[PDB]
């Protein structure tokens, strides 16, 4: 709490500015060669693109102006830009450019090849307590950083946790994020990581985040996640009851952390407590972990992926290809003047 407070404040400012002044138009579609579709969205597509000049692949999220309105996702779609545009941190995915064209919007991040976590996890089976720790140590620092900027994250999961050439992580998709102060009431995110506040809908807060950190971990360490059924409503009652079963192989300090996070009471849940993050940051489980090396990305990674070369999409899925349409007249240029 010496060096780890000069930052946060130093870091809260840097951000503020950007926050409060976002470059917009920074490129045009043509500067890029569309290579391949990476991930999806009900309001866009994330695909692989090669920058003409600098043979640098990036990754282009492209939301269609007309699909984001039917879901008013505007309010949102605008801060994801404003955030990535101001947010700044190692474990955060870099935004390089943002432009819009007649029809749909574009955010162009750095390309994290290694592939999304959710998959290695399913491939491998589960993670070894350390392995999981390696990651967690990265979320904790991450949410420490964020939370300090009045930014709940709202959408933590393995599909958002991408893996770089050095097994470290970068979280993508700030599409649910929200700079706030106090309570907010939006029901957003996968039913599986839903803190039980959200479920009743009684204005949650950053606390819902730390809760997802547990679900994160549990699952990282078990494969399966704590709460899970077939159909959503079911998973719902499950969560509120809060009866969690630990697999036999859980370390003891694993099972400790957990039930502190997976705490159906905010007013008694690490992350929400008066000692703040230091409750977690100090939990035995993190005994060995050196909070700087990680940070400083000086630590040697447990895992890795093999990249055949620059812009290798092996670690990724195969989706159906589509075009990048651009009707002839500025469709929906009203609501997106900020973009």
């Amino acid at each position: 709490q010496e060096s780890v407070k000069e930052f946060l404040a130093k870091a809260k400012e840097d951000f503020l500015k950007k926050w409060e002044t976002p470059s917009q138009n920074t490129a045009q579609l043509d500067q890029f060669d569309r290579i391949k579709t990476l991930g999806t969205g009900s309001f866009g597509r994330v695909m692989l693109v090669k920058h003409k000049e600098s043979g640098n692949h990036y990754a282009m999220k492209i939301l269609d102006k007309q699909k984001v309105v039917k879901l008013k996702q505007i309010e949102h779609t605008l801060n994801e830009k404003r955030i990535l545009q101001a947010v700044n941190f190692p474990f955060l995915v870099k935004l390089e450019f943002s432009f819009k064209d007649n029809s749909n919007l574009y955010m162009v991040m750095e390309y994290v090849a290694g592939g999304e976590m959710f998959s290695h996890l399913r491939r491998i089976g589960r993670f070894s307590e350390p392995h999981a720790r390696f990651y967690a140590a990265q979320i904790v620092l991450t949410f420490e950083y964020l939370h300090s900027l009045d930014l709940i994250y709202r959408d933590l999961k393995p599909e958002n946790l991408l893996i770089d050439q050095q097994g470290y992580i970068q979280v993508t998709d700030f599409g649910f994020a929200k700079r706030v102060k106090g309570r907010t009431w939006t029901l957003c995110g996968t039913p599986e990581y839903l803190a039980p506040e959200i479920i009743l809908s009684k204005g949650y807060n950053k606390a819902v985040d730390w809760w997802a950190l547990g679900v994160l971990i549990y699952e990282m360490a078990a494969g399966y996640p704590p709460f899970f059924a077939d159909q959503p409503i079911q998973i719902y009652e499950k969560i509120v009851s809060g009866k969690v079963r630990f697999p036999s192989h859980f370390s003891s300090d694993l099972k400790d952390l957990l039930r502190n996070l997976l705490q159906v009471d905010l007013t008694k849940r690490f992350g929400n407590l008066k000692n703040g993050v230091n409750d977690i940051k100090n939990h035995k489980w993190f005994a060995t972990t050196d909070w700087i090396a990680i940070y400083q990305r000086k630590v040697e990674a447990p895992f890795i992926p093999k990249f055949k070369g620059p812009g290798d999409t092996s670690n990724f899925d195969d989706y159906e290809e589509e075009e990048i349409r651009v009707s002839i007249n500025e469709k929906c240029g009203k609501e997106f003047t900020e973009f």
